[PDB]
């Protein structure tokens, strides 16, 4: 009810889930939710019916995956600590190491569960075939990541990978290929994409893992804000009860804008957060009627990489997490209060 | 005992800052308020209280935090007040400041019981047009002006204060308090603290106003470190991974694309030190070390108190750093440890 709040629509999430289900059946591949992108666990009950588990990159994520999602739990991390590696292992079905040194340091601890290594086919992952051959005895699979704007690109990226590591991929029995692939987008060639995954899986005799983050949750969630103030300094301005630094940090980090629908009308306003930063700007949009204090605005496609990195910048009110249920009913899962804010600080 | 990462607030170094602040307050008669947007680690407010005059805030939660845990004078500011909040803001604040005439006109009635101020823009933040201001002088009492930024030079501050008199001098004389904001690094070693106090005196004397300073960074400068461990070593440059992330823990470094600080930054092993994140740009900096870095080695990022703790997050689910204090003793007291349940509870 009270702005700001993230709103996840179960129906829109459903549509994506049904699209993942088809890809899984058509492709033979398994789809794991990338928790680094989306970890709002109160909707896992829905998502788990359609996916194969989760993929994580920290202790907290692998634990959340095991306790709230279940099914297959993969564990990755750029680097594990000695202090945490046992608990990571206890939660994971598979563990993937970023490097050989890491592999060598922890493989003994990860006895009992399938172990993997990340390969780099161009930072992260090994590249040196001859070097990797020496540890083949210790691992079961690979994570190979390189993201896909179109499908043509993916196909090429996949080829580039055979040429690099085909010989190695042949001697193992699973591979995960990461995310970046928009195979839940309306006009994506799902059939050809699946065919291609079967070709790779038959050739090498491996189980393919997909790690959709964005594709799991595109166009399912909105950020609902209220207009607090309106003004003219070169352009029509509107300030809303939100801040891109606190609530949509990727906009700021990557100097991107938000989405509003429809983006039509005669009045364009540039939309800003409740703070005084140069950058604090959702973007510039069009509306049919003039903006007034009290008006409601929805930023679209706000589920990925946002709630997972919201913060208390300036002590601005943190947006509640809410769900629209399949029947149209809207319920609040989580309100953040003064207490939350105070406890984050000491 | 304590594991990395953690932010370590050095009690003795923080106090050094606090004493230089007091000295200014004493010499100048100006008052100093901690800017909560920079630093709001309230477990050390008891230490800062006796050297400062209050807090300034830019949100409901900040004004409440300053009133409830800091005490003394609380100032409220916002770019845009919410109607469902204003009344609560007013009840915590001693002074309230509005960004624009319209905000003031809008909220005048609700703020009637306390001193009201208006932000002035010397250069969408503050009013610049004297005539429009003048029409609303029967409703305020004070001005806020915050131009300085990383201002580490007294000469430059001196000129900025000069251009302030020329644009608004006539109006300033007529009110009874002014806040000169923050961004002024008067707690730096070698700053002409007494010249600066004397310049504060003269402005306050000429205009018959009480001066407020809003030091954020200057309260907390060089007081705090972020302690980390190396977890893996790699040869791509030489690379070392630490148990932290600039995105989650020192987000200003990512936002502004700056690098962290190490001591001494010397020796002939040059390392890129990177965070535990997946992200490409999760890099603290290229540093010099005297000896080859090994898994287990401890690294301290310097000057990590400002704009760090207030904006930390759970990106990647990486472990959030504990909050700790180095006491006089030299012992480390753990104030707050973030656990799985904090992470889980932030997501649903």
């Amino acid at each position: 009810i009270e702005t700001p709040y993230y709103l996840i629509d179960k129906a829109k999430l459903t549509r994506n889930m049904e699209r993942i289900a088809h890809v899984r059946e058509k492709s033979g591949a398994k789809a794991l939710l990338a928790l680094k992108c989306f970890a709002t666990w109160s909707v896992f009950d829905l998502m788990r019916d359609y996916m194969d588990g989760t993929t994580s990159s920290s202790l907290f994520e692998v634990r959340l995956g095991r306790e709230r999602f279940g099914k297959e739990t993969h564990a990755y991390s750029v680097a594990y600590g000695d202090n945490e590696i046992d608990e990571v292992v206890s939660h994971a079905d598979k563990i993937i190491f970023n490097s050989i040194s890491q592999l060598e340091r922890f493989a003994d601890k990860a006895a009992g569960i399938a172990r993997g290594l990340r390969l780099n086919p161009q930072r992260l992952g090994e590249w040196d075939v001859p070097k990797v051959e020496r540890v083949m005895d210790r691992i079961n699979g690979f994570m190979i990541h390189n993201n896909n704007k179109d499908f043509g690109l993916f196909d090429r990226m996949l080829g580039e990978i055979e040429e690099r590591f085909g010989a190695l991929i042949a001697r193992v029995d699973w591979v995960s290929l990461g995310g970046g692939i928009h195979f839940t987008g309306d006009d994506y060639p799902v059939d050809a994409f699946s065919a291609r995954l079967r070709a790779f899986s038959d050739r090498y005799g491996v189980q393919i893992y997909l790690e959709p983050g964005e594709a799991s949750i595109t166009k399912s969630t909105t950020l609902e804000v209220t207009v607090l103030d309106t003004l003219y300094n070169g352009k029509n301005l509107a300030i809303v009860d939100s801040s891109i630094e606190a609530h949509m940090l990727d906009l700021l980090i990557y100097r991107e804008t938000a989405k509003v629908l429809p983006n039509e009308g005669s009045h364009s306003y540039m939309i800003c957060g409740k703070s005084c930063l140069a950058g604090d700007v959702f973007g510039e949009f069009r509306f049919a009627e003039e903006l007034k204090v009290g008006d409601r605005i929805s930023f679209q496609d706000a589920a990925g990489y946002t709630m997972v990195k919201k913060n208390w910048f300036n002590g601005v009110k943190m947006p509640a997490i809410a769900i629209r249920e399949l029947d149209g009913s809207v319920r609040t899962v989580r309100e953040f209060t003064y207490a939350d804010y105070e406890q984050s600080l000491s």
